[PDB]
């Protein structure tokens, strides 16, 4: 909710970026997706068209920090 404190969604965004920085560190092949990297990228890029702007900007930032990582 909008009147919840800001550290909830801020800590969630930082945790999502840190988790995607951890689990996408070993992927080097550009066409490497087997079962679960495909689903993680699917749930990220299917949510760029959300109603909430926070999750839109978080999905854009998480797509940017896994294209600069690998």
């Amino acid at each position: 909710q909008s009147e919840a404190p800001s550290a909830i969604t801020d800590s969630a965004e930082k945790l999502l970026i840190d988790l995607l920085s951890i689990t996408f560190a070993d992927v080097k092949e550009e066409d490497l997706g087997n079962k679960v990297l495909e689903n993680t990228l699917t749930d990220i890029v299917c949510e760029l068209s959300n109603a909430n702007p926070k999750v839109r900007n978080a999905c854009q930032k998480s797509l940017h920090t896994i294209s600069n990582l690998t």
